[PDB]
């Protein structure tokens, strides 16, 4: 229905705004573009980055905030797995990756209405 389509459009508008606020943050520049380094493709089976997230929003791939946060969590978990060493370069990326994840979750906790996320879930489960 039109009411359901309007609901998913509001979700996309919200997700674009959150992703924009993450992508303009200087700490998260490393996560804004797809991966220069030839061993990434063999360590990371599903690359994810904020530009790819924006593309998925516009392709209507996220019907719930949980769908979106799964890809934020993938950005973070990929970074922790590809950068596990004690070296300062690894530790810096791990710190930024957890900050990206924590920032996304915090924006959603403070700004997304629980009843709006619940409606999205109940429409998606009906399909
Ligand atoms: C989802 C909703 O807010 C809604 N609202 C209505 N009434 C209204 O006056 C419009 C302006 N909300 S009808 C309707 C509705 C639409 N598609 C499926 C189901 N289950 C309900
Ligand atoms: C597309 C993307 O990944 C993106 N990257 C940015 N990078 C930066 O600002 C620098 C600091 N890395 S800003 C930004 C962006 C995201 N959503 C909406 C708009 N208008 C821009
Ligand atoms: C996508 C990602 O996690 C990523 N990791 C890097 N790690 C490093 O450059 C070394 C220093 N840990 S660079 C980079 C881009």
């Amino acid at each position: 229905s039109m009411q359901e389509e309007d609901t998913f459009r509001e979700l996309r508008i919200f997700l674009r705004n959150v992703t924009h606020r993450l992508a303009i943050d200087k700490r998260f520049r490393v996560f804004t573009k797809p991966v220069e380094v030839p061993d990434y493709v063999t360590v990371i089976k599903q690359p994810m980055d904020l530009s790819s997230v924006i593309s998925k929003i516009d392709l209507h791939k996220y019907l719930t905030v949980k769908d979106y946060l799964r890809d934020i969590d993938l950005i973070c978990s990929n970074a922790l797995e590809y950068n596990p060493d004690r070296d300062p370069g690894d530790r810096l990326i791990r710190h930024r990756a957890c900050a990206l994840r924590d920032t996304a979750y915090a924006i959603i906790k403070e700004e997304l209405d629980e009843d709006f996320e619940q409606l999205c879930e109940e429409i998606q489960e009906s399909r």
